[PDB]
């Protein structure tokens, strides 16, 4: 079930103020994506670089408290790990009846970090592409989930935000908060971000440990990957399989099963299971409560890897 | 050591005919990339779709025999597995003194499938991006290796082909036939093509087996990957790490090491070792001698996967 442009009409927002809370990777694009489509947008963000960048973007930047007080659609675009602190201290006491409490990721609702009152709609519009892309695509996809419907229009108000940001153009698939949260987390951990970077690093290190030039390993392990995945996007694995040599495609077939075994699949099911049982959520929540001793260290190590170091010069010249 | 535009001058090709043998993924782009840069190109290909597509591209399409006879630079752009059959039956007897025998992949020279005579230069220009990209980039990278220098200019004649195709613009890194062959094969088997498709499929199947909607699994496992890798290209892992949520980056750190273990690294070293010992080459060579009973079956299975099936509708609408 996919809602499209004919399923939505932003007219439900004519005269309705959308408070974009936060102004970062998603906050800046969606606020400017609503901007063109005649959506009256007010940005609620703490003072800082987001505050003045949204100001120079021509918006009405105010505090999170004042933004909730003067809006009917509160769109939560702070970091997932900051949303509960800001909510109870600045949003909750200012929520009124019929307001929409919107998210673009279901983490804080699904794992009980934000417990909204009963007189607001709780819905989600989760775009699949990062901000900058949502911005420029509109200037010329997403999931929708309705957690709590108090007005009877939360689905159609959320599709007016989908239409306002312009996701009904490409198309919006309906899901739930649980299903979006669980699969969004699993994808970036097991495949998109955790698996691929670990796979790129392992290949790179096998070549450098094999005596091969580090700059050569950078090309065939990381740099050629963009060209490999672009073809996958346009037409799946089949298209990418056809642009590459039969020598490459045959290597794919006989080597993929060696790299990703039945044991890798069993570990992915454990990753998924820990997501479903809130165990990852707990890990990330307590991680932030502890002052990120683990996130900061591992972030610095990943940036000190030779793949990232040798990657500097290589990208400069060309 | 990187040769650049100032290191090459196509003038060594003024009045020199470059015979592009084959007209496919690489043949069409390089022949048209040389075309604009005043390079006199003659295409030598068997009759068929490549023969008439090169004809409608305005070239002088002739047989492989006649192309070698009337050219001074023979560029071998047939499939790696067809080059030895075509060579001995159509190239070898027509090679003369001072001709350049060029490749864009070192497989057939490094694994002793083509044994060139002593009176020709043997060199390589291996572009890192597939054809279509080489074409349009020139209209507005590569490795260079010199296997046999008989004229004393094979390196500078090959950089005139690099300049003629336009790789000296971005830049060309010098390698050997062995090093290009070994790492090109290892990259596509362990990382780019074999590892990633196996990793995408394993994630997708974990979600579908987990009860999740197949269309939802397509987005977070395959479709979002292009947007993930694009960021990696522009600025390494660091850049991609920053566009994604801290919730995503923290998942990366704690999950990558679970998916790609010390055991995955040991298996990659076995993949590499089998490449270095000619064992993969033998496998692929005998595979083709047998009538591809293994390549065809596995190709059909990969195209019948649900990820590719569900991928159809999803890409259509948007
Ligand atoms: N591409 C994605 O990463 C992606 C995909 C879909 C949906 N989402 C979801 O969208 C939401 C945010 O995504 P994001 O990646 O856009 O977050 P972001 O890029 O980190 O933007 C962060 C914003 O939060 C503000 N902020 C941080 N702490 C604050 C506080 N204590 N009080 C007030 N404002 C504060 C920052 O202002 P300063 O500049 O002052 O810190 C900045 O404007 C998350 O729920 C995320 O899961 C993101
Ligand atoms: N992106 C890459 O795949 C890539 C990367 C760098 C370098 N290379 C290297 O470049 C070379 C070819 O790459 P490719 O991927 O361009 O090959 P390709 O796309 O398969 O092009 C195949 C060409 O070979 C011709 N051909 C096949 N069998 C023939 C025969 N028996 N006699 C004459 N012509 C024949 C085809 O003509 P029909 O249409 O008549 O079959 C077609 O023109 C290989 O050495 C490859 O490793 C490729």
């Amino acid at each position: 079930k996919t809602y499209y442009e004919q399923d939505a009409n932003v007219g439900l927002l004519q005269g309705k103020t959308v408070a974009v809370i936060g102004y970062g990777s998603q906050g800046h694009a969606q606020a400017q994506n609503l901007r063109d489509s005649g959506v009256e947008v007010v940005v609620g963000v703490r003072p800082g670089k987001s505050f003045e960048v949204a100001k120079a973007d021509g918006f009405e930047v105010m505090s999170v408290s004042e933004a909730v007080r003067t809006a009917q659609v509160v769109q939560m675009l702070l970091p997932d790990e900051q949303q509960a602190h800001v909510y109870k201290a600045e949003v909750e006491e200012n929520l009124r009846e019929g307001q929409m409490l919107l998210f673009s990721h279901g983490f804080n609702i699904h794992f009980g970090q934000i417990n909204p009152p009963s007189y607001v709609d709780v819905a989600m519009v989760a775009p699949k592409s990062p901000g900058h892309l949502v911005r420029r695509v509109f200037q010329e996809p997403a999931l929708v989930a309705v957690h709590q419907d108090a007005t009877g229009t939360a689905l159609h108000v959320a599709l007016a935000y989908a239409k306002g940001v312009g996701c009904t153009r490409a198309g919006v698939i309906e899901t739930t908060f649980q299903e979006e949260t669980e699969t969004d987390l699993f994808g970036e951990q097991a495949v998109l971000c955790g698996g691929v970077t670990a796979l790129v690093k392992a290949g790179f290190e096998t070549l450098t440990e094999g005596g091969y030039r580090p700059e050569i390993a950078y090309f065939e392990c990381l740099h050629e990957l963009k060209l490999i995945v672009d073809l996958m996007y346009e037409g799946g694995l089949t298209n990418m399989r056809h642009s590459i040599s039969d020598t490459a495609e045959f290597g794919d077939y006989v080597t993929g099963s060696r790299i990703v075994t039945d044991e890798t699949k069993k570990e992915m099911k454990r990753v998924l299971t820990e997501i479903q049982q809130g165990e990852f959520a707990k890990k990330w929540i307590l991680e932030n409560q502890a002052g990120r001793p683990t996130y900061n260290a591992m972030k610095k190590a990943e940036q000190n890897h030779q793949l990232e170091k040798v990657g500097e010069e290589l990208r400069e010249m060309m």
